[PDB]
């Protein structure tokens, strides 16, 4: 079973203003999604302190980054927090908590795609550099979903089986065909040196086969 939602109206604004907008400082979005991960990392490892059982799903506190030439897709993935069913859909759908508003007020005001993270909707800067974003994600409260959009106003949820992850989010990027510089193994390791050297959680970056 698929469900398919739209957007709430201004996170497609948003969407759109970063696949529209000419901005070639693009490298940027890596950084907002380890960012993102990093600050689930940090949510698991506060609830662990007192609660340890919800380290039953995994005690490593990580985060990989995997390259793959053959499907053109990187993905960042983390043993953070994850999301349930219904964090899934508010978190990735609609305003909730994020700076949406501030940052598109902001971008008529001198303020440049590289802020976003400033707003707490820098994963939307995923559109920068892919045609679809897949976003795999398992809480300790509820089962695995795999969450898709290819902008256009709305994505997908579904159950995610086969591949369990024990908890946590994966975030599989579909680069777009002029984007594949983001697979290299040298142009990765520039940008997480450049924008992510001080993450607290280690950083792996995969090799490929
Ligand atoms: N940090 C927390 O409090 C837990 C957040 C849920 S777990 C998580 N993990 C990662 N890697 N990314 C997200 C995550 C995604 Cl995928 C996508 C969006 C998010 C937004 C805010 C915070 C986290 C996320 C708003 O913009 C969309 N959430």
């Amino acid at each position: 079973e698929v469900e398919t939602f739209a957007f709430q109206a201004e996170i497609a604004q948003l969407m759109s203003l970063i696949i529209n907008t000419f901005y070639s400082n693009k490298e940027i979005f890596l950084r907002e999604l380890i960012s993102n991960s990093s600050d689930a990392l940090d949510k698991i490892r506060y609830e662990s302190l007192t609660d340890p059982s919800k380290l039953d799903s995994g005690k490593e506190l990580h985060i990989n980054l995997i390259p793959n030439k053959q499907d053109r897709t990187l993905t960042i993935v983390d043993t953070g927090i994850g999301m349930t069913k219904a964090d899934l859909i508010n978190n990735l759908g609609t305003i909730a908590k994020s700076g949406t508003k501030a940052f598109m007020e902001a971008l008529q005001a001198g303020a440049d795609i590289s802020m976003i993270g400033q707003f707490g909707v820098g994963f939307y800067s995923a559109y920068l550099v892919a045609e679809k974003v897949t976003v795999i994600t398992k809480h300790n409260d509820d089962e695995q979903y795999a969450w898709e959009s290819s902008a256009g106003g709305s994505f997908t949820v579904r159950t995610d089986t086969g591949e369990p992850m024990g908890r946590g989010t994966k975030v599989i990027l579909h680069l777009k065909e002029d984007q594949t510089e983001y697979l290299e193994e040298r142009r990765i390791k520039e940008i997480v040196k450049k924008h992510s050297q001080f993450i607290g959680y280690p950083i792996t970056l995969f090799v490929e086969k």
